[PDB]
This record gives C-alpha cells, structure tokens and sequence, in this order.
C-alpha cells in the first residue's frame, strides 16, 4: 500500500474505481474537462497492481465576501475501493493533499460532500446552505409591488456568449461565487440537449441581466427543474420568476436555491414557494488561518475591536476588525475566542452565525458582547450561494 | 347582514361556523379556556337568523427583541361561512377589529394564518418561521464539543409548578414568547393523557433549565413528535435532545423548531437534522407605527443613523436608532425608506432581512447604505422562536 | 444507580418507565396477568428516586424436542431510561437476573428481542423462526390430494373450554410450545372484541383438533388476519384452511406461521401462499449445558457418536449421543468442537443447521463427517414453531 | 392445427410469438446462444399459415446431492398465442417434448415457471427456492467470528477467464449447479455492459475462491443489486460479503439466494439481512424414476432401509437406501409409500422434506417412522442452490 501522484497508466484504474464509486460518472469522457483544472501533482493514487483510493484537487477561484476573489484547491474525485475500508487511506490521502495545498500557497481548499460526517474531522465545514423551492405556479399571482408587471425563450447552444457573460458578472458579485472555464460550459451545453432514455432537452429563459436554465422532469411530465438560475440585478430576477411562472403547461417549478432567495416576497402568498430541501453545499478547509481572515471583507457597521482567536492546532491570532478589513498577527496572549478550523470554514462566507455555533459550544467565548460582534463583523451584505458542484 | 359584538344568544351559532370551519374543534369546552381571554367587545358577529361570520382578539403578551413585552391583541376564531363568500365579510370584520384594537390602545395585533395568501392585504406580515427537523436518530452521534457527555423521564400532569416556570424564563427571553395562562395550561396537560382512537400518551423530559414534551404517532410507531421543547440554557438544550436520541424504540425524532436551532451542530453529521417543512408561523400587525418601533431593543454594533419612513397609509416619521433605541416622531421632510404595514410587521421580530425584501421591492429606498444599517439594526441577538398557536 | 428486587412502591415508576418504552402497553392492568407469572425475586430495577432501569423474568414451560417440558425462565419488561444509555444498565440487569436463575436451576431462559443486535453477546441464539404467508384467496384452490374435499365459525368467548384443551395438546406435543395460564386466556380472550377506533371483533373458526382466531384488518378491510392456529392434526390444518379460503369477502388472509407449514402444498398454486415477512422469533440461553443437551430428544436415524463440546466460557463435555439419547459428562480432552453459549441456544430446538452456523464460522470443528452427525442429531422430527409472544 | 418440429421457415413465426409472449426478449439476437443448446428434434411447433404454439428443450448437465451430474432437458421457449387459449396446444406440446425426452434417454427434465399452477398437472415438482435478501450495509457490522477480519474490484469482461474456472468448480460441488456452455458467457458478458436507458454497468469482486457480479439499480441508486455470487469456500463467501458491505455509496445490498445462506449468521444482528421474497426456482420432472433413485447420493447417517415406493402413473419399485446409495427394482408387492411424480422431483434436490408434503398428503404413508428415514435419507448435506434462470 504505496501513496503516489499517478502516472498516465494510472488512470485507466482511476476510472474504473471512478465509475464503481459514483453514479453521475459516465465514463473517461466525463472526466476530460476536469481534468485539464487539475494542476501536476494535484492528484494522489494508493496501489496494491490496482488503484484502491484517490483524490486530487482542481485550481479554482471562489468569491468570499468584500467581491475578493481566492485561489481555492477543489478537492473531487475522492474514492476508496470497497475491498479496503477502514485502512486509513482517506486520511492519509486528505493528508498529502493538504500538504501539497498548503505548500502551494491556496489560502482556502473546498469541496461538494457525498455525506456530512466525513470531512468535518480534516478541517472543513459546511460554508453555504443548498435550499430547494417548488412553487405551485398554477396559484402563483405576482404581488403589486413586484418589478416588471424584456426576456426571450433561446437555445442554450445558440446564447453561449451572453450566458457566459452573464455569469462571468455574478461569479464575481456574489460569495459562493466560482470561476467557470470554458471547459466547463463545453460540458453544461452539452449537458443541455435531450438524451436517449435520459434528460429531456434544456431550453433557457435570458434577459439582458440574467438566465435561467431548465428542463421538464424525466418522468413527472408537469414539473420543470431549473438547473441554474444567475441574475445580476432583482429586475432580471423577477422577469425571469414571471417567465418560469409563464409555463402553463406545468404545475411546479423547482429550483436548488439559497436561504435568502427574494422569490417568496414577490408572490402575493409567499407560502407557495415551498421549501421542499435542505442540505450543505460547499465546505471549506481554511488553510491559512491569518491569510483567510485578512483577505474577506467585514460589515462596516460594527465599530473596531480586537480579540484573540484560537485555532484548535491552527495557531493563535491578534484580531483586529475595523472599516471593514481585519488585521490577524500571531499572539501568545490569552485566547477569547477557540474553535476547531472546520468552525472557521463554516462562518468564513456569513452562512452560519457565530451565536448558533456558540449555543452548540462549536465556538467557545466567556463574552456575550465579543459573540454579537464577531456575528455582525462575519455576516456578509450579498447572501451567500452556490455556484456548480465540482 | 349586520356586523355587533355577540350576546351569550349567539355562541351557539358561533359554535355550529367554528365546527364546520375548524376541524381541530372539537366543541364548546375547547373554547372555554380561551373565552377567558377574550375581553369585553374582542369579539364581532355577522347575521343574516343565523352567524354567517365571526373573529374576536385575545388579550396577549408578546416579548420583542430586547426583552419588552407588548400588549398584544391576537386575533382567532375567524370565520365566514361557506354560504357567503365574496361578501366583504372577512373585510368588514377585520376592519371593525381593528378600528377596536387601535382604540384599545394595542400597539401590534398577531394571528397565525390558515392560508398564505389572506392577511397581507389586512397588514399583516410573517414574523416568524416554523423549521421542521426530522432526526434519524439510529445515526446520531453527539460531537466531542457538545455539553453533558440532570434530565429525568416524567409524566407531564406530576410536574405542572416547573413546567410553568422553565416556560416563564423562557417566554421572557425569547422574542416570540408568549405569556401562558393557567387556562391553556389547564389545557396543555388535559391532551397530554391518550384518548381513544386518538393521541398516545405524552411524556416530559425535565431538565432544572428545560424541558421537552413529546408523544409517539398515532400510526407511524418509529417516529417520536417533540410538540415543544422550551430550554433557557445551551446546557438544557444539548441534555434534552441526548435524552430524546436515548429514544432507542424510536427510528426518527421530528420538531418544529426555529431557523437558528443549533441541534444540527451537537451532531458529527449536521445532515442528519434534515429539514422536512418550512412555514410562517407568527403573523404580526403594528397598529401603532412609532409606539412599536419605539417599544423594541435594537442591535448595540450599528452607529447612531438617522432616516425618513413612510408606511403606506400609516403615517411618515423621522427614525433615529442609535445606542439599541429608537425614537420615531412625525415629519413631513422626504421619504428615504417606503413599505407597505405588513412588510414592517415582517422586519420587526427580526425573522426578515431588510434587504431580501428590498430585493422584492416590498422595500423601497435608493440608499444600499441605509439598507446595510436596517438590516443590522432590525437583527435580533436571541433568535425570534414561536410559543404555541391561537 | 443502585440495582435491588422492587418493592410494590417501586411499580408506578416502573409503568412510567413501561408505558415510555413500550407502544403495546396500555397501563397497569395489562402487566396484572403477566405479573402472576413473575415469582419472588423474578424482578430487578435500578434507582438514580426514579426507576431508570428494569427486567424480569417470568416462570414459563417450554416444550423441547422428544415432547420433553423444560422450566424455563422468560425475560421480559426490559427498558432502560433514554436518560440513562450506555451506563452499563441493560448488562447489570442480565448479570444479575442470570445469576437469580441460573441458582433457582432453569435449564434454560428464553426472550423475544425487540433488536437483532442485542442479546446474542449476553448469550441469547435465535431458536424460532417467523414467517408470514400471506395468500391471495381469490385464486387459491385446493389440490386434488388435500383432505377434507366439520369446522364452525364461533365466537372465541363462548367456546374458551375448547380452544384451552386444544392448545394444550398442541404444546405439548409441538417444540416451541408454550404452557398457556389461565390469565393468559382471560388476556387473550378480552382481546377478541372490539375496541373503538381500535382492533375489530375476532371470530373462531372450530375443529375438534383445532382452531383459528382471526380478525379483519383495521384499515385494510379486504385482509383477514389470522393471530393464531393451532392444529393438532394434518385434517384440522386442512379443514380450517378450506375454511379460511371461504372468506369470500377478503382478498388476502395473511398469518404469522414457522417455515414448515404445510399451507402451501395444499393448493394447486404453492406460489399463492407468498413469504411477505420472516424473523427470529424466540431467542434461547442455555443456562445448563450439561443438564439441556440431557433433556432433549435427539433423531433415532443417527448412529451412535462420541465427541467432546465446548461451549466459550460454558464448561467442556464429552457428549455422546444415541438412541435419540445424549450424555453429556466433563472432561478436559481436547475439545473437537467449539461455539459460543448464544449458538448452542439456536441449535437447541432444531431451526438453525450446525452445518450453516459452522459455514459462518459461528460453530468451529475440523471433522465434516462431524458436522453431518450434529446436523442430523439436533434435527426435530416436529417442526418447531413459536408459541405466543412474552 | 398440427404439431410438427420447426424447419428454418418457422422461426420469424416462433420469434413473433416470442416477443408478443416474453418481456424480457429482445429480437432473434437473443435465442443465437441458447439455440446452440437445443438438439436436433428439441423443438415441437403447433400452425393453425402461423405459428400459435411453441416449446423445446435444451441440453443442460445438472448437478445432484452426491455431487453426481445428470443429462438435463432443460424446457424453455413455451408459449401458446393469446388466440388459441384453451385449445390444449401446452397439453399435446409437453405430451410430444416428454416422448423424445424419455426416448432419448434423460432421466430428469428441468423448467424455470413463469406462474406455479401450470407445470404440476404435467409431473413437474418446485425443486429450488429463491431467496432475496435485501441487507441495510449501514447498521451490517461482521461478528468477532467471521472470517478475514484477497478481493479486487474488476471488469467482469477482463477476468472472463477466471469467473469460467470458479463457476466450473462450484456448479459441480453444489446441488442445482448447472454447466454454462461459452456460448452463455458471451451473453453474460454482454450484459455487464451499460445500455443506453436501460441496465447499468455491472462490476464485480473477485477472490481466488469466489466472485460476485453486481449493478447499481436502475431508479433506485441506493440499492445493489448482486446478480450473482459464486464461493467455492466459506472463506470467499464471507471476503465476497466485506467487500459488498464495503459499497459506503449504498444503502442496501440485495441478492437471489437460498434459504440457507449463512450470510445472516457473519453479521452481530442476524436481522439486518431481511427476506424480501421467496419464490419456486428450478421444477423438476422424473422421467425415468429407477434411473434417477438410483443416481443421486443419499445421507450415510441415516442405517439401511428397504420400502415399495408407488408413483401415480411411474411404476412400483422396492427400493432400498443404504450407506448413501439406493437400489430402485421393478415389485407389485403392496405399496407402503404413495405420492405423483411431481412430489418425487420436489423431494430430489433436499429442498422439501417428505414430512412437509406427507403434512398435506401430497405423499402418502401409514408408517411415521419410515416417513423419518425417508426425510434423512433425501436431505443433501450441501445445501441446493439455483443456478441461472433458462
Ligand atoms: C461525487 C460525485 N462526482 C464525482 C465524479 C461528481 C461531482 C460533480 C461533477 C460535476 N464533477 C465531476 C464530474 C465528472 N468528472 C469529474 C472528474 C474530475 Cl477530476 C472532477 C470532477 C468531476
Ligand atoms: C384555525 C384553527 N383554530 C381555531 C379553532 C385552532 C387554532 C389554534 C388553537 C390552539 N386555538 C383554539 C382552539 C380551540 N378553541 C379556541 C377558541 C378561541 Cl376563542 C380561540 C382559539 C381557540
Ligand atoms: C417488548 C414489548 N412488550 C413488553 C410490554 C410486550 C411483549 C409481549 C406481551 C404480550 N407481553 C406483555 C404485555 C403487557 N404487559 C406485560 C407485563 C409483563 Cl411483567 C410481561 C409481559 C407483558
Ligand atoms: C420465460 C421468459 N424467458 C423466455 C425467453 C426467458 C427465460 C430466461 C432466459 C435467460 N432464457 C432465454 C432468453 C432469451 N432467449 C432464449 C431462447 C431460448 Cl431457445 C431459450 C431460452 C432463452
């Protein structure tokens, strides 16, 4: 049982464990796109003779509150063979990653998690809220105050430019926010034409500040899906609801959404945007404990403090937070402020609060003020989304 | 059709509309209790002869952020019969309570809503979210962080005296809570017995802080429905729900709970507090615009700002909110900040973000600078709860 | 957290304890007829004060192959508190009742487990086994060769002399059987009649070697569910079931039965009695090896063998069986088989093969011819069947 | 309407029936493989002009307790048109296919049912029981005696080399083994390819002694379903079941096995592998009763007996059992066993005991204890399993 960086002969057995570890995964094909985002040595194999785990991480860019954007390793593809587990090769492998990660100088990693209990033991915690709607649009009726009472039905294949465009203006306006490559709208579109005993066709709904994709379901012929829905101002937002709610012939629209989406208030009763879903989306290890929390952006509301926050084998930091920027030096002084790094990750984008994590004892402080300071300086002004799972 | 305060001629007639309206009601003596609150002329009737239409208000007290405790009249038992619809009954009954309620000196009015889609239009709005956990407790494992690695099963009718006073403290310091008479205590612990091809029996867990009240489903025997959970400490909270994953008969515990329950994160795995129902819970009127915003605490962390609020057919007022205070006088000088009443309603227990109805548009300013400081200021420390439904 | 015998000032918090961990149980009356059957010091409870803890055991004769009746000690009323798990109760309950039993000199004790997982490290092998057939009786025909091509549909009360006097027969001649007590008849019998917004009236169908008590689902109006036959002869199962069958009114007749029923050989169509449910049923600990393997009868076709048996932590014996008789003597010789204690409980009554568990490695030997000699010796000529749940 | 052995013109007309009769038939493609199995004169056509009737047999090597292997006409393809029902085409097809069977000289016939009233009026007896067991991998622990405490996960099209040899060595160790020809093989291998809407990739697990083939279900992407697994020893069985447990993507593992499985018995709650369904597998028909007596071995514990076994309409014979062997000899001394050729062939595989059918007069005898003896004798020592559907 030898751990390594594979050689191209590594990868047909890479696949192999690949294809018996995850259902969404055709074949090869799938992973070509992906992998040009993989960077040499960004990938580990365990041998045997047969590949038995792997993992590897791709080079993203990720927006965090203040519109700053981060060098972000996204660890995927992470499997162990069913013939080896409990032999230590997740955590061996996470080992060498983070090594590699950190050497490299990533500030952050993240990735999508098969089950919540695994990762939060290497350091990472859910960051964003996946929250799926389903609104019965046969009694939806916009509200009097509801903008737009200026959006074209399209191909996806035809509008790529404008979609990219489009996102490109969102990826970097909203935390959660992610870069996506040319190879990855390859994928999408490709994603978006109707299959043989599989999806049925994608179309899209596109205004000049937004689009959203969306397909009818498989099999219940009176529900549409929308698989992405990116709008940069609440007038392109709502344009796009009253066009989805424009499709007569289907009883529900559901989407994978965020706590904060607006689409409630904009239905003169809100209870028909039914909260159907609810799971982490992205989880973030903060690799670097001082250059992540200098990098964010702060509420300006709160006034200047200083703590002393401990990371749990993490370091301890001098936490300065004023105008909006925070200052976090090294320190032996006595620690106010202790939590796990997987705590850390999980404020890091304002989608939980430090009070919530404190009543759990996640967050250990001796001062209640300290704790409504720390929640209002973390919270983020744009709510938190989520981009595409990787 | 005339609309008068009911004579002891017209409850039976009230009775048969509440029969026939409510399928909860089981008959008079559920009514008893709650008549006990229903002050003089809290009540209106609509006759055709026979009660086509009814609503009364109860005398409540309802805590708001900052631990103040406002007059509160809760309007119930509303009710047009099915033979008069599209009358202007409901109109002209709320209308008349209303013009009661203001004149009564009441700054806020609440109900809980049959239907999403109703009270918007009378100025109400949602002010508190119903979050439904399922736990699949066969999974859960408690995190090394989580206290108490003190409860005892009781039977709810041996241990009235601590029940009511863990709900005292409680209903104090939560914004949501609601003062509990002895009358709905006497009926609290009346449905807690089993009843014939009814309920199971109800059993307490009792903690000196908390307690929790739970029963097994009628039909399905793996799943144990918490119907309240009332904990004045984090120690109380983590020992109550080891006591409930103790329920090892049990597959699945269900609550319905609040957004900010930190329950999720006392487990390794924070997905298996899976989220099954969302709803608004607490519908709240501010009669009384400068009286309620006046009356509630306001967030310490947000600097002293000035502004101009127009609600919609409720008046303009100059706003100031600095050191967590408010003063709420009248102007004439322009508005900065236009809502509808319902949407003030909304702000006020902190259970809506400013800003997630500005992006509506049931919000109205031109200044993303005044909007960041009504989202922090309207914020609450303690997160808003709902007590029990009227 | 003291472990004693209950006094009578203990009971009520016993039925707190009960009525919390056990759905069937209705209240103190339901545990009086059971409660004659638990002898002096029959009982343990442990205190934190409030009973977090109890077990018992009943005085109970179970027959064995041979027609051999066996005192036999019943577990049962088992709970710990869900304040109080993994405190080590559950093991100090069993050590201490075992010690009670073993001293008292049962042969054997005897459970019905509410998990698979528990009882097996305290010694307890599954001995029983439960299989529901349920049969579509609008297809069902009897084959040309099943007798009776002399049963009356009776009210169970009015006939109680004759159902007690078959069963009665039918344990003693049936391994698994159960003697019935009187009380246990009065129990079952109140059974039998409605209950309102519970179970419907059960009737009896009655042969003079045998009979049936079934009643009609309680939502499922179009199944018959029998609880109970007891047929003494092949004629009377046949009869009973042609009876069965003529329940024009159902679909389906569904009955919990043991492997071996014959049912299905009697209809054209075996595949019509389908296996919709299996389980273990009682679950048995040797608590003498010496004085068990002694009692029971054992197959005549198997010659003459020696071996030497060791049960883990149980004693070594030479065992020598013939002429359907063993003798079962110390000795220190080299062990040629070898089982844990839980094993042997499921061999004992002929539902679980030596040569399966050996295959799991559940029982150990060197010698195949061995294993075939075991096998055929522990065999039951009568099938083993599961009396009535305790 | 005449019956006639099909000439190449035939076959568009027998496919046609094929598809209108089989679900799971795809096109001619399908019966190339099994064609190659069906002898000169194996095939009887009924024409009305169209073919509205068909049946044949194939040449199958069966293996039977004493592991002695039997030439097997293995009936398939039988079908009669929707048109011409109650015309008695099956009747005159199986009355002409059993005369060439006998007259060719097989012993035994063998089908697989499509419903279980058909085949027993035609001497046919259910001679296999299916068993699925549906396993919850998430609570599956191993117990402290289970072996391996040597798998690869592989392609099944590169390993064909090593499947053929393991298959090899346990169709003729096991009762109710079948030899697959290449020809099968290629089908199988076909099989574990995905298709475009329909099966999806099947893997396996392969030890030196075992393997098993299993494919994600279709819709339900928590359940594996294995579609076959083959263990030469305990030691494979038990490493095969690690492994499969090991699937931490599923919820549930499921396979087609038989009642004596010992998978239950390798894990701490013997519950969790639960029998989901139970079904008739391979029937068997006795063509030549001296013949087949005489070839299967017989239990050696069981001393020498002599009886006269009549079957309805198959001969008398004095048959004698000893030291495993039986010696079958024409007599028209009295019969003191009685029972249709059907029974015979359930009794032949040790799948039914003679006691069971004796309990529904399916055999017939006044002597209970050679009713024993003949129990004993029939039992196989290696448990009957269910080779490949036909
Ligand atoms: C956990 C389930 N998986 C892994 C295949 C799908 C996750 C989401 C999708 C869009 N990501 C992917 C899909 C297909 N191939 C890929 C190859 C690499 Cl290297 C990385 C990510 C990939
Ligand atoms: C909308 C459904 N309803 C009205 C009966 C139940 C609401 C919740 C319950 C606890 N409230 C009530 C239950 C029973 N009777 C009552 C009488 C009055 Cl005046 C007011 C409230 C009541
Ligand atoms: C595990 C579930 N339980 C325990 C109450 C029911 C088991 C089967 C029933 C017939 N046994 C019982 C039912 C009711 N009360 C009883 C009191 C005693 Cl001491 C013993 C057994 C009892
Ligand atoms: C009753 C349903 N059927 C008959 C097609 C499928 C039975 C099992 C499968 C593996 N057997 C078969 C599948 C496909 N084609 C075949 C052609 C012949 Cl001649 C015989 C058997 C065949």
């Amino acid at each position: 049982v030898t751990l390594c960086s594979p050689t191209e002969d590594d990868w047909p057995g890479m696949f192999l464990l690949a294809a018996a570890s995850f259902t969404d995964f055709i074949g090869p094909e799938s992973a070509t796109a992906w992998r040009t985002l993989v960077p040499t040595d960004g990938a580990v194999v365990v041998r045997d003779s047969e590949v038995v785990g792997m993992a590897l991480y791709m080079d993203l860019r990720l927006t965090v509150p203040g519109e700053v954007v981060l060098p972000t390793a996204g660890l995927s593809f992470v499997a162990v063979a069913p013939t080896h587990r409990r032999r230590g090769l997740l955590r061996a492998m996470c080992a060498e990653l983070h090594r590699r990660i950190a050497d490299s100088g990533y500030p952050v990693a993240a990735l999508h998690a098969s089950e919540g209990g695994i990762y939060g033991r290497f350091g990472y915690g859910p960051a964003t809220t996946l929250h799926e709607l389903t609104v019965d649009r046969r009694f939806a009726r916009f509200h009097a105050d509801a903008p737009g009472g200026s959006v074209r039905l399209v191909r996806p294949t035809e509008h790529r430019g404008e979609f990219e465009a489009i996102y490109e203006r969102w990826r970097q306006q909203v935390p959660g926010g992610l870069l996506r490559p040319q190879v990855l709208w390859d994928e999408l579109l490709a994603e978006a034409k109707a299959a043989p005993g599989g999806d049925r066709e994608s179309f899209a709904l596109l205004h000049p500040d937004g689009y959203a994709l969306y397909r009818v379901d498989r099999t219940d012929l009176k529900l549409a899906r929308v698989s992405e829905l990116r709008a940069v101002t609440a007038d392109a937002h709502c344009a796009l609801w009253r066009a989805l709610i424009g499709l007569d012939s289907m009883e529900r629209i559901s989407i994978i959404t965020h706590p904060q989406d607006p689409l409630p208030h904009l239905l003169t009763d809100t209870r028909l945007a039914r909260t159907t879903w609810r799971q982490d989306g992205l989880w973030l290890r903060i690799m670097n404990v001082p250059a992540a929390l200098e990098a964010r952006g702060y509420a300006h509301e709160v006034g200047e403090f200083s703590t002393v926050l401990e990371v749990s084998d993490g370091g301890r930091f001098a936490l300065k937070i004023g105008d909006g920027r925070a200052r976090c030096t090294p320190t032996d002084a006595a620690a106010e402020i202790e939590m796990d790094r997987d705590v850390l990750g999980s404020l890091y984008l304002g989608a939980h609060r430090a009070s919530t994590l404190a009543a759990a004892n996640r967050l250990r402080t001796k001062d209640s003020q300290l704790l409504r300071r720390l929640d209002a300086a973390f919270a983020s002004d744009v709510p938190v989304q989520t981009a595409f799972e990787f």
